[PDB]
């Protein structure tokens, strides 16, 4: 450590400490409107409805008689359709089915009979029971085949009326569906002759369908006729006829699938675009603050009357009592294609204000379908970085608050220390060791000169020679400003200060004690007389700071994470169609010659 | 800025400072329980097994022989399937296959030879070579056709014993699987008759399957015959025979998947569930505190055996030398669909509390299957949140504590300061400009009078005229408390503080030199004179307040991103049956006539 | 509140305060490098052309006419390849196809003639309009069938000429490819004669394949003749011909699909792995620090062509005029799977420093295939952790620095507090209560002696009887140090202490009003005489300390969440191939018998 010499501070520069500054203010609350909320998504699953196939299974298979052996020389497996007739007078009316298939194949009007006899009414019993199978019904199990006849070609049909219950499935445009046997029906679920249903897409001429109002099923199993009324539709493709109940289009169909129903969706307003963050999901959404035009949506009839309902009821279920509506239910269109459906509420407690809040919310050709993406965590961070920035944000705020106030309450203690300890508040405020003194309400200061601490010694005896009873406060030095200049009579300060006046004079008394700071120790007197130095840490030291531990966050490693991936989804099913097709189509190249040719 | 008047407060107002308050208490830190731990999932994978399919390849055309040309009337192709008897005495034995197709289809004992000649055993040989593709042999490469004979409809028989090596699958429960060639066989592939296989599901006759025990497999395209026995299962469907080894169903299957092997999974109890938080994989789950009942899943052998291993060779790899098991392993159910398979470990340091962490450990008709989320993000999320708010949270707490304790500790400056300048301090303290007086251990306070800056007026000296020799401490002052009101002789203060007695008496010195307050500014004086007013800026401005730049987190747009879309992951398939099927069916009312019909 | 009692330190135990503390130094900052990334991803979409079929709809009908019924005894129906000799100078040199199929067929040089008559060039007309696909052409519609002759079994053939345009489908390594309508082409689509493209994949023999030079296309709609010519492959499949465009392998395939292209994506260097954080997306990838050779991905030659052309683009929309480039682009491979092409960029405020940066940017046998995870979460996690953890950390380091700065500051306070009061600085710095006295510039400390509350008395008046005028400073009070000791004379002092001297003398004044600590309340005293005691909260109460009011984060649970479950994508699919398969093979054992037998 350094000593230092300052000399008289003057006039010449003088010093004022700052003010105290505006603290900032505390930011405003965020504006949350609580409400019932609801979240619709992309609807993907095809439209499902029941139907009816039937058909016949007509084949008819030429057997060879040889010596001693049978052999068949080809079968012929068709199937065909029932007509209407048909279908509404003999299956329907009393299960029975005709055992002559007629109907059209190669643009030729072909018959079959069974076992090649008359027609005959033959009864529809329940198929063979299997497992994960839908209901179906025929009429014959055993295959009809020629009697024995030496060396002939001869020929048996078979016709088994076959009917069965199978699931339909269609996509939008819903121009055409499929059943659970594959096949495709090119004609819309919902085709028909009323209200306006002749206008949907049909591939078929005009006498291959038929619609019959009033129908009642009878069931071929149980033979119960229904308890009500239907409109079944028929239709007889080139292969099989199938039967279906007929409704509207609009109330059947849906282009978007409620997805989540959210009982507390806060909104609020920043940046232009609301935000919808649900604490229960864990999510946040964002829009245009435009209300979306519902009926910009292409078959979107279900969204209101869901919205509607899940509404009531949840409103029903927890805010009956303590909230009321504001307005009616508001549509929005959400980042990455989500419909919401918000409802206003306010509390009970301010209702008052119900007439200023209702025109404010109610101040909020073509047709399109939304497309929602298929992952939410974008939405997901949103929430989470939102639940710990908008906290830790409040709470720095705070701190900054605080500190500011808390520096400006100590403006009152540092205006009177200065009084107290002038070159002490002066230099550590200043930030070099200088003198100062109080010139009225501001302070003068002076740059001290430091000092060698070789160039310093000090006198073993404080005692005043001069006056007995007479002592000096501290204790006597001799200090020389250059390294071998003319010492220079002094005595010592605080904080190792060198002062060039012997005035501090006090009177001796019995029992002296003290430490004086010397460079990097102390100085210990006794009785006035210098007995040693010891060093910093020989004496015991007391802390008086406030400890406080900061500790940083630690850096983290966020490795790849999928709980299947998307091989494992393509195993995961049963059969594959490229993998089937690629190892039958190959049979050709691998068990045949498909060059080679024999002639005679 | 205005002055103040202040008259000498009394004991008619009393006010001391609040004592130090009870700082916060340190936050009990969590107790997290080290353990290895081993996540399941729901298996959707299915059961793979090998299988050996054979069949004959029989096929009969007609040939028309024209004058100068042969045409093809017709073509019959159907799959016959080898006997057991053949299948064990010519393939296996001999590698031979007769050359006599004899099976059953639609109800009669049908018969072929192949080129229509005796009965002859064919060698089988590989067949040709393709990318992608089992093993599998065959017999006959060339297809046989009867020899011209002008203007005859002759017929050729061709029989290709085939037999091939394909990949079979089965999913729950497990009652059916395929084959490689699109084939379903509706037989359990655990179907057997020892240790109770017989109760497997089967859709055949008891005559249409066979088990062989004792079994030795020979390769066909090497003559070697195995090295060990096994139990051989032989089914003959209606167009084929399938062989394939017979293993126990339980010990063959299981329901849940392994999905990952945690080496550090601290385990944490608080709000009525386990938290298993893994910092490797950066993922967090939760349960209900009870072990999960094993025995409750269905088909989950293999669990147990799985966890066991993973947890021996972790412990082994690293908590060999440096911890002890604590209790079997423990099953929990956490949410989402995953199985948690825990070993809780003990620190040797503290070994000797085993026996109470035993115990405690300790304490913690129909079946199921575990349905598994497809997304981990609700987990990854779940440890991100933590793993952010507990070390801000303790930051906090700390600075709070801290916080609390530094403002205790000044109280005892406070104590001191307000006996120096009471007025300033309890200025302050109070919140409004009051004079001070000291009543022992409690302080007096009056409220101050404000005054208009331009009602005031300074003498220019302060030399006492009636006393050479004495000066006044503080410039003199005339104020009058009114905008016209009579003036009231005063002297200046500290602050703007205007005290009405000019008791401030010093002895006048040589090279005077002062400042004092004056509303917004100073007034300088020199000698004991007026010398002029300077702004507050004209002073250099020192800065007591450590400054702090505390920055608020600014607000973040979290966008849709997916690395693929679910329409390219569909798009990703080479064919698609939906499509194909739609394409190949649409060929009779594209290019054919479906409704004419021609009649003579 | 209890008493204390303090004898006169001495030198026996001394004690300093800590000196200031280096507060740590601010963190150094990130080096973050701007830049223009691409981000690219592992291809999954099968490489896709546009291709021609070619084929003859071949079908020949057996006909029973019965005496008043016609029934088809059997229907065959096959696919017949068009030659290339009749593609070329038929149908695409005058648009007609010849009415007769002449083909190999299980190895017989099979024909067939239209309704069975002479050969004769048919015009292609285009087939009938279908919803959603492509363009076809054919030149029949009506099936011929044979004249009615009663009693005879008659046949018909009917040769349609088929050519159709359909979607080609390909997927790595390119070796074969399918068509619309499910076909399998075992040749790879590149195959060819020029420039090594012989050395492709091709399973069929070399005259099945044919290559026309400048081949000029002709429409069948519009009679136009191309514009311009190609290279034309044909192939003759047993059953269809098929013909596309031929081009070279390498620039028309590419393993690596672009995924995003990011306009600011800054870089940094820290623990051996470069950060590539993009704020526009919210994304954070790692590398190795080291190039991936672009060489070493296999069909790679689009990744240098996008990401130099993105490059480009971006830098010219915003790079344009305020930075420059540094060294050619660089590539490398990021965690999860993804290839990053990335383009260091310099600001034209410090472009001096250009041939620093160049050549240390610069120093930044088998192929293989990079392998993308499907899910990019792992990234954002990242992203956002670091979005939160290093600004929290920034403010945390600087609320660390100003603490300790403050507390530096604050020993000047401290420094001259305990000259004022050594008895109340030394208590509070020592944890004690304790008597302090200045030896110097070091304190000395003797600890006190509690006293019981019960066991002090306070005398009703401090005036001083020997010496009318003088009065005490403070009450005079009577102690003994134990419950029944001797009582000891002594004064009241300040904080309840207990001195044992009546030293402090003042003269009386008038008007005397004073308040004294004791106990747990205060002493109220007039005219130097005891009035009463009054509570602790019966004066009014200021606090002087600053209010924090630091709230923890609350807790919080993500529940799991999904858009779209894998059951409902997997129902999304409008037909299933494993259940329609299911479905349709279990036809036999529902609607039939499989094991009886018929035989006489
Ligand atoms: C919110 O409104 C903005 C416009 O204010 C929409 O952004 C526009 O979208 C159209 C779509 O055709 C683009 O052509 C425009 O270029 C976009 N404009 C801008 C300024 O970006 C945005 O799509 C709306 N968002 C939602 C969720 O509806
Ligand atoms: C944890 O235990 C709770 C009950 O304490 C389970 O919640 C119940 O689940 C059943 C399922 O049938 C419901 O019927 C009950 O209504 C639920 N009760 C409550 C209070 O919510 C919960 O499923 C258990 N969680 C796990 C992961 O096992
Ligand atoms: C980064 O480099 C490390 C090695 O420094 C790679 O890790 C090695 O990957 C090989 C792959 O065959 C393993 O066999 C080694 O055991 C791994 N070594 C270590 C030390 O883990 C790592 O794959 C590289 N990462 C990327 C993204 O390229
Ligand atoms: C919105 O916040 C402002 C303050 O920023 C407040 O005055 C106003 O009342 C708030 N409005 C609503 C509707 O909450
Ligand atoms: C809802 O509130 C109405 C009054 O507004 C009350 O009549 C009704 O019983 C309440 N229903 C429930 C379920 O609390
Ligand atoms: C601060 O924390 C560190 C790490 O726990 C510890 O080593 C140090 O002693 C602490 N300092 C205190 C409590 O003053
Ligand atoms: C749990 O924490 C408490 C303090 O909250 C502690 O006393 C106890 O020992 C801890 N127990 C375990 C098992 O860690
Ligand atoms: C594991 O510890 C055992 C003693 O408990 C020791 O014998 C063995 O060698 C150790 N194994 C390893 C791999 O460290
Ligand atoms: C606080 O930070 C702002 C922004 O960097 C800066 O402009 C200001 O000067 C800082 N104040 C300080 C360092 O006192
Ligand atoms: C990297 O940071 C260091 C300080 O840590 C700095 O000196 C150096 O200039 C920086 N380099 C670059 C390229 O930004
Ligand atoms: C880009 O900068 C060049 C000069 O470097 C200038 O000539 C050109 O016009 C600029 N282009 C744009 C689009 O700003
Ligand atoms: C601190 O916050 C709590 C909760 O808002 C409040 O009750 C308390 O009065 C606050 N203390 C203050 C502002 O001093």
């Amino acid at each position: 450590a350094n000593f230092y010499v300052c000399p008289p501070p003057t006039g010449a520069t003088v010093v004022q400490f700052e003010q105290p500054r505006r603290c900032p203010t505390r930011p405003e609350g965020q504006n949350y409107t609580e409400g019932i909320a609801v979240v619709f998504k992309e609807n993907i699953a095809p439209y499902k409805f029941k139907a009816t196939m039937y058909y016949k299974d007509v084949t008819v298979s030429q057997v060879w008689f040889g010596h001693r052996y049978s052999q068949f020389m080809g079968i012929f497996e068709d199937r065909a359709p029932v007509p209407f007739e048909e279908v509404i007078d003999k299956i329907n009316a009393k299960g029975v089915c005709r055992s002559t298939a007629k109907y059209v194949r190669n643009n030729l009007e072909t018959t079959a009979f069974h076992r090649d006899d008359h027609e005959t009414d033959m009864e529809l019993k329940p198929a063979n029971a299997a497992t994960r199978t839908s209901r179906g019904w025929h009429t014959t199990d055993l295959k009809y085949n020629p009697s024995r006849v030496e060396a002939f070609h001869r020929y048996g049909t078979t016709v088994n009326c076959i009917v069965e219950e199978v699931d339909a499935r269609s996509v939008y445009p819903y121009d055409e569906f499929v059943l659970a046997t594959g096949d495709f029906v090119y004609m819309s679920p919902f085709y028909g002759y009323r209200e306006g249903s002749h206008t949907e897409h049909t591939s078929y001429a005009a006498d291959r369908f038929k619609q019959v109002d009033g129908f009642y099923a009878r069931d071929l199993t149980t033979k119960a006729r229904a308890t009500a009324p239907t409109t079944r539709n028929l239709l007889t493709t080139p292969k099989f006829t199938v039967a279906w109940d007929w409704v509207p289009k609009r109330p059947s169909v849906c282009t978007m699938t409620k997805w989540q129903e959210v009982d507390e969706m806060l909104r609020s307003e920043y940046g232009g675009s609301f935000r919808f963050s649900s604490d229960a999901i864990s999510t946040t959404f964002t829009t245009n603050l435009t209300e979306y035009p519902l009926s910009r949506v292409d078959l979107g009839d279900c969204i209101g009357k869901d919205a509607r309902d899940a509404m009531d009821r949840i409103f029903a279920r927890r805010y009956n009592a303590t909230h009321i509506k504001v307005g009616q239910p508001q549509y929005y269109l959400a980042n990455g294609g989500f419909l919401i459906a918000y409802q206003p509420l306010l509390s009970n407690t301010l209702a008052e204000l119900y007439v200023r809040e209702h025109l404010r919310e109610q101040s909020r050709a073509s047709v399109e379908r939304i497309k929602t993406t298929s992952s939410i965590e974008f939405a997901r961070l949103q929430f989470t970085y939102n639940h710990i920035q908008r906290p830790v944000n409040d709470m720095l705020g705070r701190v900054a608050i605080a500190w500011c106030e808390l520096q400006n309450h100590e403006l009152t203690l540092w205006n009177e220390a200065r009084k107290l300890n002038p070159n002490a508040i002066a230099s550590v405020t200043v930030g070099r060791r200088v003198s100062a003194r109080m010139l009225g309400d501001v302070m003068a200061v002076s740059t001290c000169v430091p000092v060698a601490a070789d160039n310093v010694i000090v006198q073993n005896s404080m005692r005043i020679s001069s006056r007995p009873g007479a002592c000096y406060s501290r204790p006597l030095v001799s200090f020389r400003y250059e390294d071998q200049g003319p010492l220079v009579e002094g005595q010592l300060g605080e904080n190792n200060e060198l002062r060039l006046t012997r005035d501090a004079i006090e009177p001796c008394t019995v029992g002296h004690r003290r430490y004086f700071t010397f460079g990097g120790g102390y100085v210990y007197f006794e009785e006035y007389a210098y007995s040693h130095q010891l060093s910093r840490a020989d004496i015991t030291t007391v802390s008086t700071f406030i400890d406080l531990n900061i500790t940083m966050l630690e850096d983290h490693e966020f490795v790849p994470l999928e709980v299947y991936t998307r091989h494992e989804i393509k195993d995961s099913g049963l059969l594959d169609y490229t993998e089937v097709q690629r190892r039958n189509q190959l049979h050709d190249l691998r068990f045949a010659d498909i060059d080679t040719v024999i002639h005679a």
